[PDB]
């Protein structure tokens, strides 16, 4: 059965999703209104993903609206009835190109702003990209930060005399601080899959390791997919998939690239946000 | 003031040592005992460091007696009336080279039974050394478990497909796990200056960098010191100051090291064992 505190405030309904975490929607019963509640199987993970979740306000960033620490964890969140980007890019469907640049706009906003507030994500890919509604024209958030990280012992140890101090230790001060690359990478793939419909790398029909495509960074181009998409697109990936860290486009980089200088676009995302601000907006003094 | 709760069970006494931490003499009330007392101003650090000081227990490790968590730290700990190895080196003092022996070899053992217990030090030095009495041949202890780390995240990504994950963190799978040479590299430079009396990496007379002294692990030899010096000893040395940490000497290879097969030593080390020990030695089945 579910617990006694969580049943007193919500009424649990069909799963949504499972599951490594399940997804059910539930009804809150003070509103009548649907939410998703995420539950996860009994630790540190969770208070970490929570105490993350409670202090981030942003628009394309799913929002938690309580929290039940039980025999299980249930997580209560506003729901998000588009589903995953998953289901949108599977079986080599693909999104029109400008369906893509609203999407990956606001993952870019969503992730410079995680970026900004020290916090890297580390797991973003298309299940963990939820869509508003079931058009095709909406709002979309990232979630699953079980596996995030806030960004030090480094600094630490630079402030004394290195007379003891090891050699690899003064080698990684080059390369220090640029973790959060690692998302940049993510989003190069999922913008690689979104615009093309196929994985950049894979071991699909290749001889080459995964490993290996991915470390010299060896895509998978596949020209006739490819002259669908424009070139200013193509070019955005190519930045995102750097090897090395410290050259790969960051999101505010990516955010100042021509692909993004896309004003139709950015009017379409300011009335999807005013749109869904209207049912809560107070009055104010003019 | 001293806080009631402490002053309850201890005299305070003499400052011993300060300071970046101050610890002072004091005597517990109980038994008229002298013990130490390590005073740290006012967190993550001290309960990290409690908690492994607490687990831990080598006869070369500091060991905790109490604990006083106040306006400041309070760390009460058997005395070392030996003092600092640091005073035992500095202004170019030397020790025997059977000395050197006999310390080091407490050090490797207690550094071993760390990386064993998955502890990293990761500030081993002359003043984390402690001697047990004023005796030449004493027991020697480690202190200063402050900068610890305890022994992922990686083998959890490792888990799943690397699809959306970035080459960096590929990279890093051929290096990761041996975070723990850091110690070994630093009991390299403490048995240096030991055996020869003198930094090997420093900015004294020389036009190279102090970092660029380390990375390339071009250390200063002095043949005049040195010559007094067994080359069993210098060749152990040059094994602890190898730059690839994969290829440096571990704890066990130290041990098994022709310097440290010296049953001589070996005797001195067990009967200051035995000799310590004889005061609270309950009687046994025989
Ligand atoms: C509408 O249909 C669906 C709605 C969904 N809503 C949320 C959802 C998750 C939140 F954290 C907050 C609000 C939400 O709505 N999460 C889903 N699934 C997750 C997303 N990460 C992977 C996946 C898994 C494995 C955990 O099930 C949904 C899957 C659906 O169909 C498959
Ligand atoms: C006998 O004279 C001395 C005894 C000492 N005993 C302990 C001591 C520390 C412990 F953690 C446990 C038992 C102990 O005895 N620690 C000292 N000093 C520390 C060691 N790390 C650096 C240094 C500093 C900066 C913190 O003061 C002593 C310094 C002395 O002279 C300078
Ligand atoms: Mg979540
Ligand atoms: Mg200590």
């Amino acid at each position: 059965v579910y617990p006694k505190a969580l049943r007193d405030e919500y009424i649990m309904s069909k799963t949504l999703g499972s599951g490594a975490g399940e997804v059910k929607l539930a009804f809150e019963r003070k509103t009548c209104k649907k939410v998703a509640i995420k539950i996860i199987s009994k630790a540190l993970n969770v208070e970490t993903e929570i105490e993350i979740l409670k202090k981030l306000n942003h628009p394309c960033i799913i929002k938690i609206k309580n929290f039940f620490d039980a025999e299980d964890y249930y997580i209560v969140l506003e729901l998000m009835e588009g589903g995953e980007l998953f289901d949108k890019v599977v079986g080599n469907k693909r999104l029109k190109e400008a369906t893509c640049k609203l999407y990956f706009y606001q993952m870019l906003l969503a992730v410079q702003y995680l970026h900004e507030n020290g916090i890297i994500h580390r797991d973003l890919k298309p299940e963990n990209v939820l869509l508003s509604s079931q058009e095709e024209d909406c709002l979309i958030k990232i979630t699953d930060f079980g596996h995030s990280k806030i960004l030090t012992s480094l600094m630490r140890t630079l402030c004394g005399t290195p007379t003891y101090l090891a050699p690899e230790v003064l080698v990684s001060v080059g390369t220090a601080g640029y973790n959060r690359a690692v998302d940049c990478w993510s989003l190069g793939v999922i913008l690689f899959i979104c615009l093309s419909g196929y994985p950049p790398f894979s071991e699909h029909r290749t001889q080459v390791s995964l490993k290996d495509q991915i470390t010299s960074g060896k895509y998978n181009f596949i020209p006739e997919v490819w002259a669908e998409v424009s070139e200013k697109a193509l070019d955005l990936v190519k930045k995102l998939l750097v090897v090395d860290p410290k050259a790969r486009f960051t999101t505010e980089e990516a955010l100042r690239h021509p692909w993004l200088q896309d004003e139709d676009m950015k009017r379409k995302f300011q009335d999807l946000l005013s749109e869904e601000n209207e049912s809560t907006a107070l009055p104010q003094v003019l």
